Formats: structure tokens, C-alpha cells, sequence
């Protein structure tokens, strides 16, 4: 049965969940971006209203095929009413499209769901700073002391120097980048941009992209293949035997392979800096595991969370256990004790 926190209380509404049929009482389905955790169970065959950004209503339309009748999309930064409740979606710094919603309920309380979101500083001078927030349904996906990692500007330099040194040496040399979702579409771009390439990638891919209100992108990205020296492939075929295959498929083309492999955390983090990092070599092909997060680190959860001083916090990731929701409520009390609210 749909789970306590993906509903809203004094609200006919949910938030991602879309895989329990028909909810008890539900008159607005919200949906906080495209990754099929959260849209699960969607498709043509839905007839409820869904509530999203114009992004995740193109991704709707043209990969699901929900008809266009059922799709609410919603302008950001923008005090909208959604059955007789004023709501507002903001910039959730996790994939395009991804939104957090804030919710003013008709006895006064306010409520903001976070969605997935990787906080920062810039959030601070939203319509967030302009009242009180009493409940917070939030991200907990690296909710651990441990969880350190580098910016994102940090990691597109790294990969940048790395792919251009290496592709100035051996012009006859492939860049591969791996992808499941959509999300991290800056490394790609951003490889491309430094060696005067386009993108190649599969159709199912390119539509996905194309979808994205990305600015200049008929001319970043292509399905031909050949013309291009950074290809996107599935993530599971970045790896020795299936390089080595497609590195085939090229036809003498290239000779040589650098890939990336955009990871969230791994141990790693733990001890090596982003400068000291290496990959893995198994003759032509090397592979770099970068650690290119769309989520908030420990630290960037805790400073917003202090910031925002909720009254009640109510975690939607890591929830499944006993052991995982006790030490989140302790650090969600450090917090509170350290600050003062
Ligand atoms: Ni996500």
C-alpha cells in the first residue's frame, strides 16, 4: 500500500506513487522527475491529472505516451492553485526537469517535499526564504558523516583536461561515456565541447534528449555515430568486454578508448582526492570512475536543513529499516541541538 510519506496530509495529494493502482482518495498525482523509481507504474493507459514541470510533461508525452489531456505542466518559481491549494515547484538541482514542491495548506501549515535534490547555497534565496516551513519531506539519499564528495564544477574540469590530453596525443582515440537516465548530461556535453565534437548516440537516446528545452542542442548532439568522437552508451556495456566490442564496430576507426563511468559515492571518496584519481587499463581501453553526484553530500544536506529549521522532518530514501531510520533521526537531532531550533 502507498507508504505515509508520499502522502500529504489535508490534501487529496501524493508525490511518486504511481505503482499502488488506484490510491484511497487521491485527486492530484504529483510527479518530482523522470527516474523510474519515482514515475513507476505510468503509461498511455493513466487517467488521473498528473502534476510536473514542462520537461518531465515532454518526457511523459514522447516516452510514455500519456495522453496529453492527463499532463499538468507547471511553470517554476510561479504561485500556481492545484484543486483549491496553493503550490509552487522549484529547481531541485537534481536531473532536468526535477522540481521540489512546496504546499500551503488551507489551515496554515507549509510543506516542502524536496523530490531527489542536491541542495545548495543558491536555494536560500528562493521563495523559500519568504516563510515558514513546518514539514519536510526530504532526500536522505546520503544522510552519513562518510558521504563526502568533490563539486560538479570540480569533476567537468577533471574529465575535460583528462579527455583533451588524451585525445591530443592519439588522435585515433574513442571517448565513451555511459548513461541509464536521464541526468549528468554536463559530462558528455562538456567532453564533447573541449575536442570540437558532437555527441553520438542511439535513437531512444537522442529523443530522450531532444525533450530536454536544452539551449543550442540540435547542435551538441547526433545519431551518426561515425561523425563523432564521444559516444554515450548503456552504462552496463562500459566495461572491458563490451569496449573491446564496440571498439570493433567502429571499423578501424580507433584504435584506443578513455571512458567514464559517472558513479554516485564509492569508498573511494573516502580516502583519494579528485585530483589522485585513476583508472582501470586493460591494454587500449582505460576506464575512470567519476563521482558526479546529483545528490546532496552530508554536509550540503545538513546546512540547508539548518538553514530551513523545519519543525518535523519525514525521510523519503533509506527508509526500509530499522537500523537506517535511527540513525537519521539521530543526526536529524545533532542538527536541531547544534542550531538552536
Ligand atoms: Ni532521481
Amino acid at each position: 500500500t502507498c507508504p505515509f510519506y508520499k502522502k500529504i496530509p489535508g490534501t487529496g495529494f501524493t508525490v511518486d506513487a504511481f505503482q499502488y493502482g488506484v490510491v484511497e482518495g487521491c485527486t492530484a498525482y504529483f510527479l518530482t522527475h523522470f527516474h523510474s523509481d519515482h514515475y513507476a507504474g505510468l503509461s498511455k493507459h493513466f487517467t488521473f491529472p498528473v502534476y510536473c514541470s514542462e520537461i518531465t510533461g515532454n518526457l511523459l508525452k514522447n516516452k510514455l505516451h500519456v495522453q496529453e489531456q492527463y499532463i499538468h505542466p507547471l511553470p517554476l518559481d510561479t504561485e500556481c492553485i492545484v484543486n483549491g491549494v496553493k503550490v509552487v515547484l522549484l529547481d531541485a538541482n537534481h536531473c532536468p526537469g526535477a522540481v521540489m514542491i512546496l504546499f500551503y495548506l488551507p489551515n496554515g501549515t507549509v510543506i516542502l517535499h524536496t523530490g531527489d535534490f542536491r541542495a545548495d547555497p543558491s536555494m536560500e534565496r528562493s521563495l523559500l526564504a519568504d516563510q515558514k516551513v513546518h514539514m519536510l519531506y526530504l532526500d536522505t539519499t546520503y544522510c552519513s558523516p562518510e558521504y563526502t564528495f568533490p563539486s560538479q564544477q570540480e569533476v567537468i574540469r577533471f574529465a575535460i583536461n583528462t579527455a583533451f590530453e588524451a585525445v591530443t596525443l592519439n588522435p585515433h582515440a574513442l571517448v565513451v561515456c555511459g548513461t541509464y537516465s536521464i541526468g549528468k548530461e554536463k559530462v558528455f556535453l562538456a567532453i564533447a565541447d573541449v575536442l570540437g565534437s558532437k555527441v553520438g548516440m542511439s535513437q531512444e537516446k537522442y529523443k530522450t534528449l531532444q525533450c530536454l528545452n536544452i539551449p543550442e542542442i540540435n547542435s551538441l548532439i547526433t545519431t551518426d555515430m561515425c561523425s563523432s568522437l564521444v559516444h554515450l552508451l548503456p552504462m552496463m556495456q562500459i566495461n572491458f568486454k563490451g569496449l573491446q566490442s564496440h571498439l570493433k564496430k567502429c571499423g578501424g576507426k580507433y584504435n584506443q578508448i578513455l571512458a567514464f563511468r559517472p558513479t554516485g559515492w564509492t569508498h573511494s571518496n573516502k580516502f583519494t582526492r579528485i585530483a589522485d584519481v585513476i583508472p582501470q587499463t586493460k591494454g587500449n581501453i582505460s576506464i575512470y570512475g567519476i563521482p558526479y553526484s546529483e545528490h546532496s553530500s552530508y554536509l550540503e544536506m545538513k546546512r540547508f536543513v539548518q538553514w530551513l529549521k523545519p519543525q518535523k522532518i519525514i525521510p523519503t530514501v533509506n527508509v526500509g529499516t530499522w537500523k537506517s531510520r535511527s540513525t537519521m533521526e539521530k543526526y536529524f537531532r545533532e542538527w536541531k541541538l547544534e542550531a538552536g531550533y
